[PDB]
């Protein structure tokens, strides 16, 4: 069990359903193939969360202006949030990977969006903190999120092609959620 | 002269400023190693330009509600549109290369992000097609815009290590220009 992680039983219907998925997967060049190799992707990753969420929260502890997100209304950070969400991050890579993305899938989606937007952002963990983290840092962590875990990737010791399948892979997923995710921030009738 | 091109003239000031723009950087981990090597990939872009166009005019023309987005109501491409953008969208590639990312730079950034959005799109032109670029697409499009641009970087004969430096600068340069060009789609205070 992992506390806050809803996914299958989210209790709104995303306003987006798999005809929006189809062409936004064609518009990242998502296919069949792709399929294949972030589940290879996830077989490769399920041992090493942990290392890629401490590179991961090290970027975030290292910019004041991103540990923002997380701290108390005193500037200082919040270790039940971070840990708590810390959690949820870690089962997202596993997610990403063994997931099909099916409407329960695109139903967590939304889901996160509405957690990293001032809608639902803190509610979760039950903690007070600063209300929305500024759309422009998602986008931004789309080159930090996909570069930084091609190294992992490689830990298996798979052919470099092989390796390059998969993180092409994860390159596609993490822009084409971090796509999702913007629909609470977009204007109604923009996204 | 291209027509529409309004760099350094756009008598419309940036919402964002230079200091959003360090803060921006810094999470796209954006540095002066960058600078250095986005330089590097101009003089090898230089030349093939309109190959790279060619490619990217090839991914929409295969995609139907891609191509959309330059259709005249009867839902044939406006070819003049088509054309039109087509030397704003090549001296981009070598803006993105050999500007000083300043106030000039983010003033047209601003401006780019207004002409995806129903705010000016269509207008530059004056052609009549479709009011707005859904904002899920431009957010998709760091996938192509990034990953089809590698083997073009290759083509001087460069260094493997050279070239993945390149592409990590243009990566990163993409991701960054995108992240801004959200803004007029942002509700306002959510950027
Ligand atoms: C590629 C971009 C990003 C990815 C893949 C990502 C991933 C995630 C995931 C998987 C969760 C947990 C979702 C759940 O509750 O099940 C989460 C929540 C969270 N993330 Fe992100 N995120 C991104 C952008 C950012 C940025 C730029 C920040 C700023 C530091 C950030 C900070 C946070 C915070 C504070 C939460 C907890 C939100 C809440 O109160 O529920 N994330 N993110
Ligand atoms: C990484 C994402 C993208 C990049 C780097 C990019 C780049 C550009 C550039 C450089 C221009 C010309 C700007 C100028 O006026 O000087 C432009 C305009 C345009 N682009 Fe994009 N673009 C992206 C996303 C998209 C998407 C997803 C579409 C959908 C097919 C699209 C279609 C168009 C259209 C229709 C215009 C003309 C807008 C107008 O009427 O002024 N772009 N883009």
């Amino acid at each position: 069990k992992i506390p806050g992680y809803t996914y299958g039983e989210t209790e709104n219907r995303a306003p987006f359903n798999l005809e929006d998925l189809k062409l936004l997967k064609e518009a990242v060049m998502f296919t069949a193939e792709d399929e294949e190799y972030i589940q290879k992707a996830g077989e490769v990753l399920e041992d090493q969360v942990e290392e890629i969420l401490d590179t991961w929260y090290g970027f975030v502890g290292s910019h004041p202006h991103l540990l923002y997100y997380f701290t108390s209304p005193d500037g200082t950070p919040n270790e039940k949030y971070l840990a708590a969400v810390r959690k949820r991050f870690s089962r997202w890579i596993l997610d990403t990977s063994n997931r099909s993305y099916d409407q329960a899938w695109l139903d967590y989606q939304y889901e996160i969006g509405l957690r990293h937007h001032r809608t639902k952002k803190n509610q979760t963990d039950n903690v007070e903190s600063v209300p929305n983290i500024g759309y422009r840092y998602l986008v931004a962590w789309i080159y930090p999120i996909t570069a930084t875990m091609k190294p992992f990737l490689a830990r298996k010791g798979h052919t470099p092609e092989e390796v390059e399948k998969m993180y092409q892979a994860w390159f596609k997923a993490t822009t084409l959620q971090v796509a999702l995710w913007s629909y609470p921030y977009v204007k109604y009738g923009d996204f």
